[PDB]
């Protein structure tokens, strides 16, 4: 990464840690936070070897290819570029990706007065990647997701927003009140319209 | 973080803590001092990254959002130049940037965004120790071959989750008949260390 | 913690320092030797820094209970002899309870400190003290060597001495099983440790 | 390593993680990268540091060594050297790998004004050299992963994926040795489907 | 402990290093590669860190009242051959933190000249160590010989950690021989007089 | 050890624990002695001794080193002999030098490389170490008749490894299977050839 503005070594505990993230949690969407953490500061550079030290998963590795080159081609796009000696360049989308840019080049963006933030614009175009593969890896819809027989309400609603956040990637206290249990539903519905979900679960945990 | 002022990117080890201490204690009350101090000096964007982080209990985090979008609610009703002002959502880093953030808690006088959001953020958690704490304190009695020292643990471990923001009447009632007449024969004003030795 | 341009600031208390002190309570209970440890993850610790460590323990809630029960003999006492734009300290202000971390920077670094710190440590390492004395698990006049090697029983003696005082080897000599007796008494009374576990080992 | 330039010992951390990535990955594709970002700004003295920490895989160290003289020899072909009382020398194949130079010869090549980054070109060798030896160790050819008729088409494409990072130290060859069920789908989707849409197609 | 940044500061002891020690104790026990490491453990230590270091360890506690013994009477001995706003003169008890202050330790340690009390609390506890080590050290060099398939290698590392436990206090190869099988030592016999031990080793191998 | 911020500084319990570890896991195989190396960066005298002695097994292999750091200290004083003094053989190996002594050296203009010295007879006598416990010679390295070629070659040049503390007698020893097809592939065939064949 990039700190005070000086380039630093990626430290063996965040590829590490990277590594084991996308071993343990595979592509679950609490994994993309912890890689924008993980890349706080990258520069392109530092990204691609993030991305590349991941040894699964392949097919969603090519999968965020395709969606990189399609925020490179639409960058490209938005912002045409043409340089002069003794001066910096205006990054292209494969510029911002790292594969037509120097190191060099990529601290000169970042640290320059203005600067052209190209680690940051990487990084919102892979976590556009990354939210389509966790999206598409969400094993079950949200209209399949309802409470089993026996099955606490907790433990469902746990289930409800877990999934929902792997297909977002809204409120639907409706949706949550009509996959519940019979008994559940009941109660629900007879707590009344605007209830919070402290009310609904607290109505429930019988 | 905003540490000693510059601004530092969230360690993997907080990180790590952070993660590990949901996984491996769910909603337990100590979690919430261990979240204090894991985001010592955190921005609000930091917040937001530890949270997002967990993977598990998104029950309790749409709880948690309901509590800070109160917070927020009351921010702006009670606290409503080109080169701002926190509204609510800016505390709570949805409508603010990083440089934003920075500016607020690194200023003089310091506009401290990241403890107003830690703060409504403790205030949801407690809640949800709250919710998920399995008995009330009037179910927490003595069993018959108890221990003295096991009843008084779990009479003041429920008690903490009940009351995440004279103990010895209650505990007095609810200790097994053995106990309760040596506890109630020590005498008013008796000491916690006294009352644990004389039923030792 | 408070650490040393060379100057005292506040710094931010580390994971290493929080899991070692939630891992020794976890691991070692109540032992005494859990006192030292605490003292050192609590090296420089502000009284924020000291109530933040005892809050993270899950577990053992009555110890905690009657460590509060000792923190306000101590506040109290504290009243007592020190009555009282920066202010003194009150019992209350040393145990955290009652003042800001900013105050409690502000007496930490005066000239001269005011060192809350150490002093409401000094109350946290009192209370504990009581607790690890009151849940020892045996006196000392129930340890007597078996028919155990003698470094095996010293250890038990004053591993339990350890716990019951937070000592007289005459009482060693007592509880020695008779093999060892014989040999202790025929050494001389003013017999070292390490001439009585040297001598009949 | 130099850091920001100064020199600093390696670390613990690092040698540790190399020779763990090196005992449980072995000379998979994905261990070449790990070497590059634990090796951020070494010498030619710590890149020989971390392979010699390798205890086992001993024919693909012979196999670096091999690739390492090949261009040292290409090095000293196209940038020559000619034999400077107190001034610096040029630097050789042999001084960039390490073998003849000593630790302030390469800190002053490589903290030079203007820099010559031995231990970039050093660096490169060697992952031309890891490069070989991972396509050599690949298990299997792309040609010989076809679907099978139960395996999930994602897992097909893992493994496709796979194995071309490891020959290639597409969208064709990957519908031809999809199964049936799967390839007249894939087929019926039209050309120029991405691999989202034909991901999804075949789910 | 004590250590440079300009200007020699007092900083708190770690976790790590702390956890070291008390792994190591707890794994080790009082083998003498244990007393290595306290003293790289302590490098730098104050009395307080020593201290505390001794005092994080639970067991043992019969060998913790022995270091005791042995510090009071390298503490007496000081007196006696260093009879005692301005510094005063440390005594022993002063050295072995008993009865001096942190501040008055880092006075200490860091007056020009240093007089360095860490490191003689230091020399005391190493030399009560090494008679604990020779105390737990399980049999003597006179006991230690080579069984009828007991590779020659193998013996000589039992019989050298032997020797490093019983001689950890202020002609190796003859008993060596002595103490060998008979088919062993009939080679090294034949050897000659001044044999190297890498010559002995590859003789029985 | 001795490193630029040009002072001293403890050792680290990462250093220490290392080293400790890459012993009793590896014991003296040769991949132990680079460790050993890039774990004493910067090591003084003192230091290097620290690592030493923390080991706790193999005192045959310590007294053997220490055998082979006399022979290294004899010689160094026979080639040169002897305010600030000249460091001797046992200076170097810090029996009689002070930690303050070789800081001097370390740090003097033009430097006295005492630890690098100390270093290189270290290394030298653990050389010897390694190459003893090699359980096999190389002449006794063949290839199974089942045995892939590329295990074989693996262990052919582990053991090279520890005897050595290339070509003729690795197709003599390969099976008759493989070694056929070595010897078409002709003089002057690199590894990598010998092992796409023979696959
Ligand atoms: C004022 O409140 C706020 C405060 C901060 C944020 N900021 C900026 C974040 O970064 C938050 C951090 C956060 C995380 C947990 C609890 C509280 C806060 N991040 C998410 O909340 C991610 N997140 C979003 C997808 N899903 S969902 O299931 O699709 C979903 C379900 C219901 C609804 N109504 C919408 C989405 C849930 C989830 O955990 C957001 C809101
Ligand atoms: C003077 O003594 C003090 C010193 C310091 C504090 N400070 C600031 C803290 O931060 C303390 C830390 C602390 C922890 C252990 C021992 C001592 C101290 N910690 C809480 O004050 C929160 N806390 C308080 C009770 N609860 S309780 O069980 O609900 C409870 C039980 C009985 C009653 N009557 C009410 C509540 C558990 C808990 O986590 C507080 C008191
Ligand atoms: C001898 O010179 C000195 C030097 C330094 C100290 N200082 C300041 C300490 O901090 C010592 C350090 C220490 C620790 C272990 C071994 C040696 C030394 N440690 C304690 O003082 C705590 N401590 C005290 C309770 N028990 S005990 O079993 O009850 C016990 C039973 C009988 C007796 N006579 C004493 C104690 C053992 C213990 O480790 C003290 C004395
Ligand atoms: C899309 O935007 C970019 C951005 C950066 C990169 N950069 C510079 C890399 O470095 C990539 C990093 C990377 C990794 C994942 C997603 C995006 C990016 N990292 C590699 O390793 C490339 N890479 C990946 C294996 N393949 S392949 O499987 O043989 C292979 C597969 C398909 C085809 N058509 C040909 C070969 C070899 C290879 O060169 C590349 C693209
Ligand atoms: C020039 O040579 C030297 C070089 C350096 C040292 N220095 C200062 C040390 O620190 C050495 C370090 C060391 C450790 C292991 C291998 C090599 C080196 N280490 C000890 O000197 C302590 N040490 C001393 C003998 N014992 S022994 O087995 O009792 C023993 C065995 C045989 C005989 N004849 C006597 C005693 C084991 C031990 O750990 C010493 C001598
Ligand atoms: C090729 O260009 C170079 C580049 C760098 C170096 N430098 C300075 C080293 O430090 C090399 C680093 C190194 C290590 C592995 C692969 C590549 C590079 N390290 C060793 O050379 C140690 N080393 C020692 C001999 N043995 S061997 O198997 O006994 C053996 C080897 C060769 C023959 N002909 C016979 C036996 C293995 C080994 O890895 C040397 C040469």
């Amino acid at each position: 990464p990039i700190v005070q503005m000086v380039h630093q070594c990626i430290s063996p505990r965040t590829l590490n840690a990277w590594v084991k993230v996308v071993e343990e949690k595979a592509f679950s969407p609490e994994v993309i936070p912890m890689f924008s953490a993980l890349s706080c500061g990258a520069t392109p550079q530092d990204l691609n070897t993030m991305l590349n030290t991941v040894g699964g998963h392949q097919a969603a590795m090519q999968m965020l290819k395709e969606t990189i080159n399609e925020e490179a081609a639409e960058w490209d796009r938005l912002h045409p570029v043409h340089i002069a000696p003794g001066q910096m360049r205006e990054p292209r989308g494969s510029d911002i990706a790292g594969t037509t840019s120097t190191l060099q080049e990529q601290i000169g963006w970042m640290t320059h007065n203005p600067p052209i933030p190209v680690g940051e614009i990487y990084k919102r175009w892979i976590i556009l990647g990354l939210n389509k593969i966790v999206r598409m890896y969400s094993p079950t819809s949200i209209l399949d997701i309802r409470q089993g027989p026996k099955e606490p309400f907790r433990d469902y609603v746990d289930r409800f927003y877990k999934t929902l956040r792997a297909e977002q990637a809204a409120a639907t206290e409706t949706l949550l009140v009509q996959n519940a249990n019979p008994d559940c539903k009941t109660i629900l519905k007879a707590l009344g319209p605007g209830a919070t979900l402290e009310e609904m679960m607290t109505a429930c945990q019988g």
